[PDB]
């Protein structure tokens, strides 16, 4: 059982959970591939033993395991497979899975929240046009005029043979991203690829770096369909400064709704290749990771000529200044426009009282370091100086291939 | 079957096949990631020797010649009739600077080949031991114009005890417990300077009281040495526009000088060889003098600053963690004393990689490591996917002697 120390305050913790970590991860005795952000690459006899194993950890959780339904509910899987080789999960299980997975993302520092999720159930949709209202009244109901609930939409399992539902957007809400005469991007260079399939597939092009793409929506075999978004369910917040008179000149703008569109859900070992989830932001994956990064909008240098700094040396921290202050417009903006966002000293102090919420209940929490501790002023944050132990537990979220 | 890594701010592919060659191993498994935590026989003895001497004559550009079956030759013999073996000193010099070079945590590889080697093998007492380190403190400081060095004590050996260094850099701060139960000086310190105190150190009362050295010689207790006051070139921190700062008293020494890591070179253990460098501004702006358990002068800077200190999200620690970093690259530049930003420094590890790619196909990097404390994604190195390994030549964390 690894130990775990904490350097800031010297306290000591063993992870005991991650002795049942099973789906082995990048690392070996001989090299850490920690820091790879895709590790590796992406009979039914299988299917049961994941099965078994989460319906017996289910009545764990509400005390009943021993005697009564939790018996009889180990047959009816049983019975299912052997008559069907797939199975269907009881609704409350789905849930149960669901909550699961988003505990269990060692990626993921807003986990002190994993007890609040919103469930929809949407295995009973079988169109495109039909997904497309079940988006929407997920992102509706999540966005809720700002004041942001956590959700997810779970659509119909995958099943052998015959395809899969399947959202080809990396996010429900994305920018667009345009090629040009000089090879380079007018919009978000993270989104050029779903640009070009969006318009490869008949949708009219925009005018410049904010247009929100429509959704590739794909019911099974039958090929993609273009969906375009109402405007009005769309939640964006224009950028302003609460000092800086001229920042909002710049134009800058982000949507409400963080919405991840393209992971796989896996529940007791059943498949959910559409199952979009949603939270709300933490303000530095706004203000430093998508304003900010050289291969996205890149604007670090564009704000620092506007605060008159010093961009001829690289020790003037030029760049960290200007950092800091569209961090700070990110916060004032979505507070003034009244939508839900958290900043990484808030959300890394939850995620450090997580730590020791999931320490008591099931003796350890896996974590990715790498992926907790913020993009800006890492140290200053409790996270940094926490060791944390990174493994893999099911229900999870995973990584998939991408539609084509 | 090598380790596909990405750079993600540009889209650059390559293969760590050096990874492959890792001789030995660290605390991750296919169960579970531990990449985060900070501590992770003649025969034997032989093997290790076999592959340090095939790497030698490799970096000569003479493997395989007799001049190099001649050395394995000696090397297993004197191991049959000592049990161990000696370096010779051109062995000893490329031994050390490999160990810089395979160092994964360390930021400032590019500079690798610069590096001073003072040979300090035939070193006989604790006294000597003092006018080495003297030596190696005046040399790599350099009146502010600091050389990377590195003095090697004499080898482990049968029969006779270690040289140790007790301090954990040649300089250090004090640490005094208080009646608050709270620490004046530098609570990093605490453990050597109570040691200090009862080997017989008159113990001073400020923040920033130099320790002296406790230095120990085979089969001796440690011996208290006193630095000359004007061989630790010190630094008061000041701010280019921030006057007040300069009120806060604050100072840093020139010399980052590690003293008490194990250098292993051919399986022979030297656990007493202090190196040093110059500092990278983020490890004194930020760790040293920010972290909670350091110096902890955030919220007193913050307040200072008149900045809103009743709620996270106006970002008063990271606005006062940027100003204590630009006061300390001011001081040191006024002060002439080298250092570099964390955006220089990360930006030359890059051509580092890029250079350690064309050399051995890849190199050792821990990730976490690199990526500096403040401003983690406005550096190239954040973007950039590493493996993490243990080769040899190598600096390695050993026991405190007490
Ligand atoms: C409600 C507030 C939430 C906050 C503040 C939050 C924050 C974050 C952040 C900052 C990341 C870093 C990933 C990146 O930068 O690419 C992340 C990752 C992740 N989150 Fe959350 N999140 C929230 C809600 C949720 C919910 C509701 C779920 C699932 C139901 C979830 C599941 C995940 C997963 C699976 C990752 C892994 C990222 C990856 O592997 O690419 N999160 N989260
Ligand atoms: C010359 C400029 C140098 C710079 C800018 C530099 C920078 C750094 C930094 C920032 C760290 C990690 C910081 C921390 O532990 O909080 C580090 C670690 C390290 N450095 Fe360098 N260094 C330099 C010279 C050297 C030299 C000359 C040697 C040895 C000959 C060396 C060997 C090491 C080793 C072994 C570690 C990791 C040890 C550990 O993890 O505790 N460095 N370096
Ligand atoms: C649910 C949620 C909350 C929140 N605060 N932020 C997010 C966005 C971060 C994110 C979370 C996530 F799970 C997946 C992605 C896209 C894939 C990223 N890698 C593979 C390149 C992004 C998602
Ligand atoms: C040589 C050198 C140059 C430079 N710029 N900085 C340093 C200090 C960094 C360092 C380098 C090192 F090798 C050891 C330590 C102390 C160990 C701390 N870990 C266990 C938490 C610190 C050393
Ligand atoms: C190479 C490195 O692992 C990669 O850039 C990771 C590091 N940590 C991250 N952390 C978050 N939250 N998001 C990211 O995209 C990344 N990128
Ligand atoms: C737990 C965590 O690994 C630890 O606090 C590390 C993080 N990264 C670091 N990086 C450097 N350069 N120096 C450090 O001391 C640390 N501390
Ligand atoms: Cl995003
Ligand atoms: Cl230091
Ligand atoms: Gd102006
Ligand atoms: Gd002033
Ligand atoms: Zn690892």
């Amino acid at each position: 059982f690894p130990r775990v120390k904490n350097w800031e305050v010297g306290s000591i913790t063993y992870d005991t959970l991650s002795a049942q970590a099973q789906q082995d991860g990048p690392c070996t005795p001989r090299r850490c591939l920690g820091s790879l952000v895709f590790p590796r690459k992406l009979a039914p006899e299988q299917l049961l033993s994941q099965a078994r194993d989460f319906i017996n950890q289910y009545y764990s959780s509400i005390k009943r395991s021993g005697s009564q339904a939790h018996e009889q509910r180990l047959q009816e899987v049983e019975a299912e497979v052997a008559a069907t080789g797939t199975y269907q999960l009881r609704e409350s299980e789905l849930v149960f899975g669901a909550k699961q997975a988003w505990r269990n993302a060692p990626r993921c520092v807003g986990r002190i929240q994993w007890g609040k999720l919103q469930v929809f159930d949407a295995r009973d949709c079988r169109s495109a046009q039909e997904m497309f209202t079940y988006i929407c009244n997920h992102i509706k109901y999540a966005t809720n005029r700002g004041n942001l609930r956590s959700a997810i939409t779970v659509f119909p399992q995958r099943c052998p043979g015959r395809g899969d539902f399947r959202i080809w957007n990396s996010q429900l809400v994305r920018y667009a991203g345009y090629r040009q005469q000089d090879g380079s991007v007018r919009g978000d260079p993270a989104n050029v690829e779903i640009t070009e399939l969006c318009i490869q597939h008949g949708w009219t092009p925009g005018n410049g770096r904010f247009d929100v793409l429509p959704l590739l929506l794909q019911a099974p075999d039958e090929p993609p369909e273009l969906f375009l978004l109402p405007p009005e369910l769309v939640l964006e917040v224009p950028l302003e400064h609460p000092t800086l008179e001229w920042f909002a000149a710049l134009g800058l703008r982000w949507y409400a709704l963080p919405a991840v569109s393209n992971m796989l859900l896996e529940i007791g070992g059943l498949e959910f290749p559409a199952a979009p989830f949603s939270g709300w932001y933490m303000s530095t994956e706004i203000g430093t990771r998508n304003l900010c990064d050289p291969h996205r909008y890149n604007i670090l240098e564009d704000v620092a000529v506007c605060m008159d700094l010093d961009t001829r040396t690289t020790s003037s921290l030029w760049k960290d200044k200007a950092a800091v202050e569209i961090n700070v417009a990110v916060l004032h903006s979505y507070q003034l426009a009244k939508v839900t966002i958290v900043d990484h000293h808030a959300a890394t102090a939850s995620f450090m009282k997580h730590l020791e919420n999931e320490q008591k209940a099931r003796g350890g929490c896996p974590a990715d370091w790498a992926w907790i501790v913020p993009p800006i002023s890492g140290s200053l944050t409790p996270v940094f100086h926490q060791e944390m132990v990174n493994y893999f537990l099911s229900p999870a979220f995973r990584y998939q291939p991408d539609p084509w």
